[PDB]
């Protein structure tokens, strides 16, 4: 039973869509409040927030784990990480039972991949449901899941801090732009899971289900030069292609003399993430991703 | 007649479309000369390169004024006031005849704004034969002109340095991405820039013509809070509409809840810079444009 719900927003400060809808419920919760459930909205990161840059020492979101959430408070530590602890005593402790049931953390992006939700566990049952309710719900507006096990390319993000989370993520749109469109996409998204909960809550029965997800296998970094310095881009034809099959034989980079490189390996992927401003620093120009099937077991409150 | 020639990337760190190209002319200029004419590429902005930002201190295309090109060169002073005069000495000085002849700065924008030149001078012969010619090299794509000659409105730009400057501006594209189309785009604007120039250094008679432009008449902030905020946006009618004729009753903001907020006045406008990611700061939601048209007298040398 779903008591403690919290929204994250602008965990990342220059993603304003949540920036924006966290400081509007703040105000006036309404919207996301639904009868016999309190959620309460908050911003992750006041300072990136005033700065409008996606953090101030390093990134929030990849820190939520063990080796920063044990240390020593201290005013010598970075933003972020006092910030992280912060977040963890009010919302969790992680790993724990007094933890919040759901968290929300909105997301923006550059690529275009539209309305897409990140699942963190692919064997959680009530994830899959909620997951499998909001894609229905939205279509034929077009909505994705990104999964994320491994074994090492797993982060630790502020929304792990909850026994259920969920990432929300909408784009395209460049950081530091509000977009009405978007806008518009993610209260959608947060509409249709509120509602979820509450169905969940009211006893409603869930069948089960299938989704398709898309499971991360590996990172690829551009080609770079002597120096690392970026030697080719994504091709036209891959651009904008998110979640779009990537054949063996496909174009993915053009350099400036106009040499095309093609994709190689195996087998046919699914890139995603493709072009996100926020990943040339972590050199990650895509996501390649396998298409599989996940099945949900039934539920009941 | 024309001899001195330069190319400007990196004004502004974060926008990479000219960072890329000036970058790979460095090592290898064979797509920018022409023979009989001499091409500079440089770098204005390094260090906001290095750090992918826009600027460091302040804005290095609003400095090259005599309030700032004049003060005694130290330390205390800014990283963008200090390399302005640097600029200046390299590529300048201005006002003066040993100037550059002719400066192209690039730019991108997270506006949908295709390509679009920037002219400093109304009553400017050389330059209105210009941007003539690339319009007509680039036909059918789209290409504008953009007039930003005020008594108040005009900021000093680097270009300006030149007795002839050129602002090219291309978009729409996210801060900190590189995407091949819009590097495409601005490269077919350079070829014919510069072929322009062989052309004329080539004694060719170039007839009498006329160009629409867009004059700045008035920027248009977002409607703010009691703790100067942003409380609408721009409205999706008007999001992606750049140069589109937009009427005294038409849709120009959307509050959340939403309430549209039409434009108002006696007449037609035509926004520009809508939506602008670097312009949040300079508190500017588009600039409105009258379109009105521009004649050159013949010109030959
Ligand atoms: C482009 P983003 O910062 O919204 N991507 C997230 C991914 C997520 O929300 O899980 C991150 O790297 O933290
Ligand atoms: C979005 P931009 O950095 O291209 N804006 C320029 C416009 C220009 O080239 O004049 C500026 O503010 O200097
Ligand atoms: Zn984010
Ligand atoms: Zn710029």
């Amino acid at each position: 039973h779903i008591q403690k719900v919290a929204i994250f927003g602008g965990t990342h400060g220059n993603e304003l869509t949540g920036v924006f809808l966290v400081k509007h419920w703040l105000e006036n919760g309404a919207e996301i409040q639904r009868t016999g459930l309190e959620v309460k909205p908050f911003i992750t990161n006041p300072r990136a927030v005033k700065k409008c840059t996606r953090y101030i020492d390093c990134d929030l979101n990849r820190i939520f784990d063990l080796e920063n959430l044990g240390k020593k408070m201290s005013e010598d530590l970075p933003y972020e990480v006092r910030r992280a602890q912060e977040i963890n005593h009010l919302f969790g402790p992680k790993d724990s039972e007094d933890s919040y049931d759901i968290i929300f953390d909105l997301h923006n992006t550059t690529s275009n991949m539209g309305c897409t939700l990140i699942l963190e566990d692919s064997r959680n049952n009530f994830l899959i449901q909620m997951f499998h309710y909001i894609k229905t719900s939205l279509a034929p507006l077009p909505c994705y899941v990104y999964l994320i096990e491994h074994p090492s390319l797993k982060y630790a993000t502020t929304r792990s801090i909850a026994k259920y989370p969920v990432g929300i993520e909408v784009g395209p749109q460049p950081q530091g732009v509000l977009r009405a469109d978007i806008l518009d996409q993610m209260r959608k998204m947060i509409k249709h899971a509120l509602d979820f909960i509450h169905h969940f809550n009211e006893g409603k029965e869930f069948p089960p289900c299938a989704i398709e997800v898309y499971k991360i296998i590996e990172k690829v970094d551009y080609p770079r030069d002597e120096n690392g310095e970026i030697a080719a881009i994504i091709h036209p034809n891959l651009q904008d292609q998110d979640w779009k099959p990537l054949h063996p034989g496909d174009p993915m980079f053009l350099t400036l003399d106009g040499k095309t490189i093609p994709l190689g390996g195996d087998c046919t992927v699914y890139p995603v993430f493709v072009n996100e401003a926020a990943y040339y620093e972590k050199k990650e120009a895509f996501a390649k991703t396998t298409k599989l099937t996940l099945n949900a077991k039934s539920i009941r409150c």
